């Protein structure tokens, strides 16, 4: 009855989706969700629209939305709630929709970012 | 000899200097490096070349760049490289650049992702 539903910002060249599609499977590798679907915000598919759609069509009445960027900017802070329908300007019916935070300055950011700066 | 310069997007809004901002700060307490600086891509400052013509006045002689973005983009593979004078058409002489990787689908970023699933 829930889904996990991560969107992320979409571009023109493929690494974004890519991303999204690791990090889908990496979280599927865990087996804590029911179900699991990517939505990319501008340039790719699926949209955010259709992974909350395709959520719905699976069976769950409460969706996880988690914005996999590093700060809030104006896709998480207006495009994205708009998109949900959080916000005014799909149709959910009897669904709720739980739009969480984005990644931040997280301490295991840094640790991924001092490995980088070696090369690792 | 080496600096760490943490590159990020930078906004209209404050929360992406912030975020770098706050990394920095968070590397500076681990005491691994002899200088660290940000810079920001666009619209705020300090943007990446004054943060590496600070990093040399400091007098760093090993420069590394790590960019920090999720995903690779046009910003990571040719606006930086550009603005660092990786790539044809930013003032170094007798210092290296260094220039790292972006975060990637690590699985630090799933922990972190799932913490931010259930709102932790
Ligand atoms: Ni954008
Ligand atoms: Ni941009």
């Amino acid at each position: 009855m829930e889904a996990l539903v991560l969107v992320g910002h979409g571009s023109r060249l493929p690494y974004s989706k890519e991303l999204l599609v690791k990090l889908a499977e990496k979280v599927k590798e865990r087996n804590l969700f029911p179900i699991v679907e990517i939505g990319l915000m501008e340039f790719s598919e699926p949209t955010i629209p259709q992974a909350v759609k395709k959520a719905i069509e699976q069976g769950a009445k409460r969706i996880i939305v988690v914005p996999v960027f590093l700060a809030h900017g104006i896709h998480t802070t207006r495009d994205i709630p708009r998109l949900l329908g959080l916000i005014e300007d799909e149709i959910p019916e009897d669904v709720e929709i739980i739009y969480r935070e984005p990644i931040g300055a997280d301490d295991r950011i840094v640790d991924i970012i001092i490995d980088r700066a070696f090369g690792r």
